[PDB]
């Protein structure tokens, strides 16, 4: 009776409280999807249990094996009953999984280290002085890979054959790099986080441009679930309440540093 | 075997073209979602039939009969197989038809007249000397008659008070009161089409402030439709392909005015 939710370690969606080994179960996490799960589970009257993906992926199906990994693996093979997290609604995992509409709206954008002259996608295209990348794996980088615009194909041309190499392991080492590049590294992540670090010190961040495509986070769940049916009648009551608002409001403005 | 569309006539979604009665069919039609149902059949494979809503609603049930009207109702009652418009997924529309995945974001927002003094939801309530409404029927002015937000609520007991009247029947006839009233009267209506008006002659008109909430448009189905789930896998690819961005750029900037 107790509902497994599988989530995943990314601020400000889900981290650990800063004195966590002190705390017990769900009080050990705090951020948006912390509080979101909370706010669902209330309207819904469920009990829940919130738990890390065992192997840090939101989702993708290996080609060789056909297995999906991540959080949406964990609800294809029965691990989890649900996923609470900033997991992006792709046409791939709709065909294998059920997601709620969207709870937040995002798009892959570009950040910069202040004073650095770049404005748009097109922008970097054109040039090769101010290099430019993103995550060694995930969404982005395959966004890239399969893009069929001419301006991304063009980018992810570089970005595959560019020396050294302009990819990065994690968003951290991402971030670090463009505040130690001198201008030299720009950096592509979905625009939820991108203004999130813009509204943190050391404050010499920024987000430029509009974003390069448009999508949405969806709560997940094993494909005819009865539970995902409920849950998104939930998202869409929170969202027309302004819940969903006041919930990225106290996440990313409201605890602003710049 | 040809799929019954339901739509509703409204620009620049659905329009008849200049010389309509010259021509047959779907031929008579041009607009985004003319565009966007053509986009669906071809990756789909089907054949099917724009028909135009009877009553002119989107979906709303009363209250007194609990007959669910509009496009909304069209699918309930089996009159038509999808609705293809600007139709918002709402709370009480998803607990009886199937939407897809949004196809385009939107939030309420504010219409002025340019020069006039005001640039947010807030300014609006905290005055009187502009007057400002909306629709006298339909989504805007539920939205205010039910929030429980403060400013909205505020925002709400004022229109419903004013005198005269600050209600209009038609879309055309507020954006026309917007024009005429020299800064004396200010409009809410959807993001989109603020944004397509200020695109058009006489280039007088603006969308100012932030919107007054998030939402999508969906494309409709009825309840364990298998037309619907083949459909939203269509809007994901579509999405992804970049063709809805394109689309927008077409209808709203391209054909640009101002
Ligand atoms: N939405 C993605 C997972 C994800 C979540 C978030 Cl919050 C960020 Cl910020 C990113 C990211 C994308 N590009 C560069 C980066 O450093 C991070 C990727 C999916 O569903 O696969
Ligand atoms: N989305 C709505 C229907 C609808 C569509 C469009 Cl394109 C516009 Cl612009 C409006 C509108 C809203 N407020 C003032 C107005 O003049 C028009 C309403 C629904 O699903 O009920």
């Amino acid at each position: 009776k107790t509902v497994v939710v599988t989530t995943i370690l990314e601020s400000p969606y889900v981290m650990m409280k800063k004195n966590h080994e002190m705390l017990e179960g769900n009080e050990r996490y705090e951020g948006y999807c912390v509080d979101l799960a909370a706010e669902i589970a209330k309207h819904c009257g469920f009990k829940y249990k919130l738990t890390i993906v065992g192997d840090g992926k939101y989702g993708a199906r290996d080609a060789d094996t056909k297995i999906w990994n991540g959080m949406v693996g964990e609800l294809v093979y029965g691990k989890a009953d649900i996923a609470i997290a900033p997991l992006t609604i792709t046409l791939v995992r709709e065909e294998v999984i059920d997601f709620s509409k969207p709870f937040m709206s995002l798009g892959i954008s570009i950040m910069i280290k202040k004073g650095t002259p770049i404005e748009s996608a097109e922008d970097l295209s054109k040039q090769t002085e101010i290099a430019y990348g993103t995550l060694d794996s995930g969404s982005t980088k395959e966004f890239f890979r399969r893009s069929k615009i001419a301006v991304f194909d063009k980018m992810w041309t570089y970005m595959r054959s560019a020396e050294p190499s302009v990819f990065v392991r994690t968003t951290a080492e991402g971030v670090a790099r463009v505040r130690k590049s001198k201008g030299k590294y720009a950096y592509l992540l979905e625009s939820t986080m991108n203004e999130y670090i813009e509204q943190r010190k050391p404050c010499d961040t920024m987000k430029v441009g509009g974003n390069l495509d448009s999508k949405g986070y969806g709560i997940a769940t094993p494909k005819g679930s009865s539970l995902g049916n409920a849950v998104n009648l939930a998202v869409l009551k929170l969202n027309e309440q302004g819940l969903l608002d006041k919930l990225k409001n106290k996440w990313w403005y409201d605890k602003g540093e710049c």
